[PDB]
């Protein structure tokens, strides 16, 4: 896999971000993760965590996996990095998302994320509390 530049337009919630990608606006849904909806426990927390990338980071990059690049809603499907840190991984590590939506073909970072989830679970963090 390879990382490509993009520009943050708006972080929407915990696992959805709108980016300018090759000059066109696209809503990206983060691969392999599920944050609570905003109306559920830890939804607001995950939303603020991801939103914080606007203030807390400088360089945003997208990395597609080897399978489908768009979902049936027209959203991009990718791993998103902020100053080199994977947002997907960070959300799972903090117990703000669960590993989810795992499809063969788009699961390159599955084991990486499951490691993060196991730590967050052991610590009884947030979702796991
Ligand atoms: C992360 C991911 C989500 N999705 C789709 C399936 C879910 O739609 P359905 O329930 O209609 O199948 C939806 C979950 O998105 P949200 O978690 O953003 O609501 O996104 C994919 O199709 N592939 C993916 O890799
Ligand atoms: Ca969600």
């Amino acid at each position: 896999l390879h990382k490509e530049p993009a520009t943050l337009i708006k972080a929407i919630d915990g696992d959805t971000v709108k980016l300018m990608y090759k000059g066109q606006p696209m809503t990206f849904r983060l691969l392999l993760v599920d944050t609570p909806e905003f109306n559920e426990k830890y939804g607001p927390e995950a939303s603020a965590f991801t939103k914080g990338m606007k203030g807390n980071a400088k360089k945003i990059e997208v990395e597609f996996d080897k399978g489908q690049r768009t979902d049936k809603y027209g959203r991009g499907l990718a791993y998103i990095y902020a100053d080199g840190k994977m947002v997907n991984e960070a959300l799972v590590r903090q117990g703000l998302a669960k590993v989810a939506y795992v499809y063969k073909g788009n699961n390159t970072h599955e084991q990486l994320l499951r490691k993060a989830e196991a730590q967050a679970k052991k610590e009884k963090l947030n979702i796991w509390s």
